[PDB]
């Protein structure tokens, strides 16, 4: 509505950029507010019903794409390649998990990243293509809200290429981290019954560092038609998580809430099961996906951070044991990947030396399709 | 039409079963003649145009399924798993080949197999020739040829077509070896312009041992709307192949003819290129697929004949070099596969006694999905 904006704008907002010109933002937000939504409420409903099936344990989920999307990579060929990666993993998971697989993308809006510390020589950290320039500088890192406008345009293109231009396939659903508010608040819409929905993406999640119960991001998604998701990390409280679930799934609707566990290969086995049982006890028909990526980030001797593939697979296996054991629906995988033949991730600790070459990520290390294949295989 | 039947029944017919009861056949053929076709002529035309694209080099093909389809495997779950295998390989090929991939199945009619030796090794029962002809069992009664089986095959095929989505996308096209004339002749149909088509399958091929130019099977497919294909083996003559092409692609239509090279890992490199160049010279816009299975069959001390995965991959690589070198369109792969986690094929010579466990194939050894994955990878 506009009610919702008011409510959300009177909460605390984390990881929000300092936009240079207040006027330009007002202009941008106006333009976005008066533009077509990227997705449709009927499709949202469609997906929502599918995720109800996933909560009943009769279907599985593969979510995959870049850490930080490149918004010159909005062209037919390259999105085709990303969709092919999804084909590959979907088929693999179907065979490993013996259930139907829903394809979901980290695409058409992954243009913002949250930062642990805001601040080379004490410069401002890179925030994504929707916020600031890639190269480390003074002026480039200056936040430019026109980038949001460019991001919208690229996202529209990607949606067209994906097949959400007209009504018809076996669809590729769209998801990205709903961290930003100026963009996202401008993308709110109402349906035929005045029920509000987020119009930027089918299936948004909230990042680990913006999931405060009394916070803005939760408030937004709390009152939104879209199926919602939330990242969950090792050092979250039982009581915390319960409150979070009450706000995002008050009616205990199966398919509504999705919790993506990212707590690392070692910690997951000890941390996850108490959380899962409490949510089961609370009566939330939640669906758990594993995020074995962000739990297991590791610094290589040369090159950036990487992740050992063995570690990722370990976590996937442990995740399923934990969730299934404690009585929850273990429903699939959340991975960051790429079609490009990169070496950003390596099989194991021995391989650490060859990280450097073929490393193209704007942010976190991604899995090459075949590495991701290994990760999905662990599911059994 | 019916004149076609006359013509085709005039020619020489190989690998045709000795049906026990003649009258029952007449009844069966009548019933089939008066039953709905499994596929439709508009879909055929759809596919035909797609294969024109494949002949221009703007798309690729994955054909895969069982050597000998099991008739009681006609249920939603199991065909879902087969389609998932196709998802997996299609995605893989798309990534390796950097072009759009067409999914085609060895399904809904692969119920007959051609045999070199009518009998086998106490008894000496006649060899089992597919679930549409003979019992799997090793006695004398089951091996008795029963034409009711054709009727059962039709029924199972109808079910599979429904589950595949042709009852009313990212379509799974259907193919099988056009072999049982009694069945197949009964499945001939006419469209709105009285153009005849084979109504059992979208995309039929003829096996290497029934591809005689002046033979029955060629004659049938010669005058049929469906896109047609033909297996091509090591010892085929230049002149032979040319004549074959003239009969199956008289008007030089791109997308019409498909030649599936199955020659073996060693022989393919030397034998294929002269054939490919001659057809190029003849001006036939043909599309070549590799069949690295049938060229490379090997006996196992422990079990029934297997295939080394390394050999299969070798042939795939060699196939592409040969075809691309000599100026023809190398357009994809033809593989006998299964979703089941079997050991019917082994990586290489090292796996001596592993073939013991998990060997369920009615006929020739199949690839497990992951082994097939390796085979598709060789395309690179
Ligand atoms: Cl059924
Ligand atoms: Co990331
Ligand atoms: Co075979």
């Amino acid at each position: 509505m506009d009610d919702l904006l008011q409510r959300v704008r009177r909460c605390e907002a984390l990881q929000q950029p300092e936009w240079g010109d207040p006027s330009r933002l007002r202009d941008v937000q106006a333009y976005l507010r008066g533009s077509p939504a990227l997705i449709r409420a009927g499709d949202i409903l469609a997906l929502r019903a599918t995720l109800a099936r996933v909560a009943r344990g009769e279907a599985l989920v593969v979510q995959c794409g870049d850490c930080a999307e490149d918004m010159d990579d909005h062209h037919a060929e390259n999105v085709a390649r990303k969709a092919a990666v999804l084909e590959l993993l979907a088929g693999a998971l179907r065979l490993a998990g013996r259930r139907p697989v829903i394809r979901v993308g980290r695409i058409a809006g992954q243009y913002a990243k949250p930062r642990s510390k805001p601040h080379e020589q004490t410069l401002p950290v890179y925030r994504g293509d929707m916020v600031n320039g890639r190269e480390a500088h003074a002026e480039q890192r200056r936040a430019d809200p026109q980038r949001i406008l460019k991001g919208y345009a690229a996202a529209r293109n990607i949606m067209r290429h994906l097949g959400w231009d007209a009504a018809s396939a076996s669809p590729v659903w769209t998801s990205h981290e709903m961290l930003l508010l100026d963009y996202e608040l401008s993308m709110l819409r109402e349906d035929e019954q005045r029920r509000v929905y987020l119009g930027s993406t089918h299936w948004p999640w909230i990042g680990e560092r913006t999931r405060q119960v009394d916070g803005a991001h939760v408030a937004l998604l709390a009152e939104v038609l879209n199926p919602v998701a939330c990242k969950v990390g090792p050092e979250i409280g039982r009581d915390q998580l319960l409150a979070l679930c009450e706000r995002l799934d008050p009616r205990r609707e199966p398919g509504r809430l999705t919790l993506i566990a990212r707590m690392g290969a070692q910690k997951v086995g000890e941390r996850l099961p108490p959380l899962v049982e409490a949510v089961r006890a609370a009566g939330h028909p939640v669906i758990w996906l594993s995020d074995p990526m962000h739990g297991n980030t590791i610094v290589a001797p040369c090159g950036n951070k990487t992740r050992l593939v063995r570690s990722i697979a370990e976590e996937v296996a442990a995740f399923r044991l934990a969730v299934s054991g404690s009585g929850g629906v273990a429903a699939g995988l959340h991975l960051e990947t790429t079609p490009d033949d990169v070496t950003e991730c390596v099989a194991d600790s021995s391989g650490l030396h060859q990280v450097s070459r073929h490393y193209t990520s704007l942010c976190d290390p991604r899995l090459n399709p075949w590495q991701a294949l290994s990760a999905v295989m662990a599911w059994s």
